[PDB]
């Protein structure tokens, strides 16, 4: 079964707003991934071995877990919108992940954009 989420268009009035935000070293693997939140509440969590794309989704996560009913959330991170945007659309996972099933396979594949 795919359980769709309904997101609003607009800033629920009178809800707390989370100011998320993730980051991560590169040559570390430590990130931090964290909130501030128009109420004043401020939280910042560690990470071991992880990656940007994973602290900037781990920062919403937080901001899911510690908010109320209704939440507003300003991420500064396109991706982790991107894919949590992307993720309804099971067809085009599936197309994605058959794709890299192929690339796994072939023995040998030169892929590459040519503008």
């Amino acid at each position: 079964m795919n359980e769709l989420y309904q997101l609003e268009k607009e800033p629920i009035v009178g809800a707390e707003t989370f100011y998320v935000d993730g980051a991560a070293n590169r040559e570390t693997k430590l990130g931090k991934a964290g909130y501030v939140t128009n109420r004043g509440r401020q939280k910042v969590v560690t990470l071991t071995d992880t990656t940007n794309q994973k602290t900037e989704l781990q920062a919403i996560y937080l901001a899911l877990q510690d908010s109320g009913l209704e939440v507003n959330i300003v991420t500064d991170s396109q991706y982790a919108l991107g894919i949590i945007q992307a993720q309804p659309d099971q067809s085009e996972s599936e197309l994605v992940n058959q794709i890299i099933e192929q690339l796994i396979k072939k023995e040998k594949v030169y892929l590459a954009w040519v503008p």
